[PDB]
């Protein structure tokens, strides 16, 4: 697997970046901007506490609580949350289990968080709020299948859950709900290809799932439904360039996507949609920097793209999209690990 | 109260603005963009049947099914429903009770649809969908006051729903959901003033409500929580100029609100946010042409807001934010009425 993102990064309900990571105490770790703008300082790293062996994923739930799951020593899925919106946390508890990937996390149509991640027979499994934004959770499930990457997971248009995952014929694999908060899920299919990361999926303006991935030759890989939350899907297409890490997508606040990634040089990369949404992509052009991990992105309250990655020094950096060149790299500090759970 | 909205518009799931309004023979029409760009072409107007005494109020469902909810000519709530995401629609079907003002519609954090409308006591009363974006429906209950516009609702940055409404002293009040999901309300608050329109409620970049209404010198005002979720609220703060209409308010792809409305000589008018969300206010500016109802104002796919107003020939109008001062207005045709519950 190509190199993975090393924080999970949320825009929370009161408009400000709020970033979570594994320190070198692998306890998990968050940073939040102090102001609901581009160019915020940081309120600087503050301890959740814990001892995880994944990366910790960040999910808002419908009533604006963060929560963060996280694989813990014995193996288990952990989770934390604000006992109120961007206020206070609890303490960690187990949702028991045994898992051997990232954890990958959604919300139903419902409110109720899913939580994807492979098992020790390397099958997908998921488990839920039993009720919107609350507790008790649900039991494991199994979704069967045998994968070899982290999932990805995202809702079709139509409200249906759809995970996505590298199988051992090192194709890009899925799956999906049959209706809106069901725990009736379809039967695994494949998208063909051979694909070298994580992959990574959106839903595009006009409601559709564009999946992107690295290919064998380590160029970017993209592959989209041909209709809203249906079949069938296009054919894959390149996207060129060579990239040393998991790619990161998101999409602009006038809808066009956009992709960031390690380049051969070690500095951050990107390409985006020209002219509207659904419009013919860029040639890749770099934003500087020497980063040790795959960069992470997402619209701030300013409607600008705000990109994280780790330094040569272990720290998080920070560089965000501005009219005619992009900021500084700037230093939130703090000393992150790569806790991915598979590497 | 000043001169309505005439059509309620949605965003659909794969990207399409759609507009409901109420046609000359009193049944709801609605028209869609073919494609999910600005200057996008129109399907033409094409008749949900049924026959309305109120605006009629779109919403969409968390499965991406949009539902539309009116007065009935027995003066019941009716609605009517996508039985699939952007597909066929359901009969009209009614929920009973007997309302006095349009209604409005939110969804809460579990999913389900909530939808608020004063009553023959002129109380505001609810009722709402008891499953996640499904029937059947909850009893009526009233929320108490007495009120003298028609509700407005939005959901708070923590997921509590709000409704504003003037009151019997012409002032703005509003109550509140205790807890996301939840029957039990709050008390009725005063925020004071003195309006002459409808209120219209939105939230900011940064998770603030932030409410607009004319006052009584027919100049546009608005106040704001101060903090996300909570009080208190800032002091009424005039925005100057004169309208002759209800006032629209939508935000910027960037997060900066725009307000549009009907100045004296039938004109289109709107004011912005500066710089950056919660920035300082524009000069008013105009956009032209000649309208015979309150602008209704959306955000497109491709980031840029649109606006639509009836015009002196009955028809919608429709203008869009292009790049240097806007676009031409273009006739979507049509023949609208103004079917507001309260004038
Ligand atoms: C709070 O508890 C600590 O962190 C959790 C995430 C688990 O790894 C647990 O075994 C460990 O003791
Ligand atoms: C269902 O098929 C099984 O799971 C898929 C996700 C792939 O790994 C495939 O090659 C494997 O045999
Ligand atoms: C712009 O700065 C460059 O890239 C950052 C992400 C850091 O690795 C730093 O040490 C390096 O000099
Ligand atoms: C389909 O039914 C028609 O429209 C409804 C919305 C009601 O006004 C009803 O009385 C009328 O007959
Ligand atoms: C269900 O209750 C009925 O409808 C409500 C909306 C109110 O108008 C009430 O006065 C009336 O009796
Ligand atoms: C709760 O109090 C009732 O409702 C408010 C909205 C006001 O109209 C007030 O005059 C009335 O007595
Ligand atoms: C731009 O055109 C002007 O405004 C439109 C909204 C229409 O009312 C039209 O008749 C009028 O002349």
């Amino acid at each position: 697997i190509a190199l993975s993102e090393i924080v999970s990064v949320v825009n929370t309900s009161d408009g400000r970046i709020e970033v979570f990571g594994v320190g070198t105490d692998n306890a998990v770790w968050h940073n939040r901007q102090t102001a609901p703008h581009s160019g915020s300082s940081w309120t600087g790293w503050i301890s959740l506490n814990g001892k995880v062996t994944s990366k910790p994923v960040v999910y808002i739930n419908t009533d604006g609580r963060l929560e963060v799951f996280a694989r813990g020593t014995d193996n288990a899925l952990w989770h934390i949350w604000q006992t109120a919106t961007n206020a206070g946390w609890s303490n960690w508890q187990s949702l028991g289990g045994t898992i051997t990937s990232n954890p990958a996390v959604y919300v139903n149509t419902d409110g109720r968080i899913d939580v994807f991640a492979r098992g020790t027979d390397n099958a997908l499994w998921h488990i839920s709020q039993t009720a919107a934004h609350s507790g008790p959770w649900s039991s494991w499930q199994s979704l069967n299948g045998v994968i070899t990457s982290n999932p990805a997971v995202h809702i079709n248009s139509d409200g249906r859950l759809e995970v996505f995952a590298r199988g051992t014929d090192n194709a890009l694999w899925h799956i999906w709900q049959t209706a809106p908060d069901s725990n009736q899920w379809s039967g695994w299919d494949s998208l063909g290809g051979v694909i070298t990361s994580d992959p990574v999926v959106i839903g595009t303006a006009d409601g559709r799932l564009e999946v992107f991935a690295r290919g064998s030759n380590n160029a970017l890989y993209h592959i989209w439904q041909t209709v809203p939350h249906g079949g069938p899907w296009s054919n894959w297409a390149s996207l060129n360039g060579v990239i040393t890490s998991a790619p990161a997508v998101v999409k602009n606040s006038d809808g066009r996507l956009e992709v960031f990634a390690r380049g051969t040089n070690n500095a951050l990369y990107h390409i985006w949609q020209t002219v509207s949404h659904s419009g013919p992509w860029s040639n890749w052009a770099t934003l500087n920097g020497t980063i040790t991990s795959a960069p992470t992105a997402v619209e701030d309250a300013d409607g600008r793209l705000e990109v994280f990655a780790r330094g040569t020094d272990n720290a998080l950096w920070n560089i965000w999209q501005a009219t005619p060149s992009w900021s500084a790299w700037v230093s939130l500090k703090g000393s992150l690990i790569d806790a991915s759970a598979i590497k």
